[PDB]
């Protein structure tokens, strides 16, 4: 939807549930009343960003941050084929709506409530049907034909090749490279001129720098005593990486990344003497990638 986010459409799983039902086998018509609450559970109203429970397709595995353009359901009630559609303003908001109801004389009125799954996130009373039908007399139940929905989401960071940001979450600054002993050392900033690439292989991910002072030593890595320099390409386990999202890295992915040879060691931020990017023990702190446009 917006510079940097791409909107894909996918399939969800809808269903139809009898909400409310009231069977009046008396004479004359008897009030209840009856309140429901339209829309998204537990919605963080501070981010409209969800992240995942559950998948959808392909494009949407466990942990991954999506936001829900629409919801669009095809339902067949009473042999007419209709469809809802639910704006991004009506997933996100909770609508409260009351009223009570005088069915008619020996007769079964029934509110059919739609509910939607969109990769975890739970959509109550999407839509509803108040089908009202004598007693004995078969009513309509409402099928989902098709059930579908618009998501954003982030572009897709592919590995080796888009230039990329790392900036740190809760301090909002970026991922630099200053020297450090002669070596190229990881410390944090404010400056966007610090580019990255993110590779990929059998022994992990890869933090390829793009603004190294000495040429040819270029992948973020662990030393012994804890900090972050950059080295040579090599088949080295401590400049491999481990990231807790799964793939594909997308724009604006909130990631933790974990050293391949100090398994319980994580790349966070540690007031240091001369830089404060360090790689250390119980330690996972959160960075944000971001691509450049
Ligand atoms: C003239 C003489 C008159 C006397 C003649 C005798 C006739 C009497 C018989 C009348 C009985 C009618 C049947 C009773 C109505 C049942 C109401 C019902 O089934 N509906 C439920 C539907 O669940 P929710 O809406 O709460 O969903 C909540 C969903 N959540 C998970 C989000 C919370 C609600 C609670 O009410």
């Amino acid at each position: 939807a917006a510079e940097g986010y791409e909107q894909i459409e996918v399939d969800v799983v809808a269903v139809w549930k009898e909400g409310y039902v009231y069977e009046n086998r008396g004479s004359t018509s008897v009030d209840q009343k009856i309140t429901i609450t339209k829309g998204m559970k537990n919605v963080n109203s501070e981010t409209r960003t969800v992240t995942a429970t559950h998948s959808i397709g392909s494009t949407i595995s466990t942990g991954d941050a999506f936001e829900i353009g629409s919801v669009e359901v095809s339902y067949s009630h009473s042999h007419e084929e209709s469809q809802v559609s639910m704006t991004e303003t009506e997933v996100y908001e909770s609508k409260v709506i009351e009223h009570t109801i005088t069915i008619p004389p020996t007769s079964k009125f029934t509110r059919w409530q739609l509910n939607a799954d969109v990769g975890g996130a739970d959509i109550e009373y999407m839509y509803l049907i108040d089908e009202v039908t004598p007693i004995g007399g078969t009513q309509s139940i409402p099928q989902v034909i098709t059930s579908r929905a618009k998501i954003i989401v982030g572009r897709q960071i592919i590995l080796g090749k888009t230039e990329i940001r790392i900036k740190h979450a809760e301090r909002k600054e970026y991922m630099t490279v200053v020297s450090r002993k002669s070596w190229p050392a990881a410390t944090l900033g404010h400056s966007k001129l610090f580019k990255f690439v993110l590779y990929e292989d059998w022994g992990g991910f890869r933090i390829k720098t793009l603004n190294t002072m000495y040429s040819g030593y270029e992948y973020a890595y662990s030393s012994d005593q804890g900090g972050i320099y950059f080295d040579q390409g090599t088949d080295n386990p401590k400049q491999r990486w481990a990231i807790n999202k799964s793939l594909p890295l997308r724009h604006g992915d909130v990631v933790t990344f974990m050293n391949k040879y100090f398994t319980r060691s994580g790349l966070c931020y540690d007031d240091g003497p001369a830089t404060n990017v360090y790689c250390l023990d119980k330690r996972e702190d959160k960075w944000i990638l971001e691509v450049v446009g």
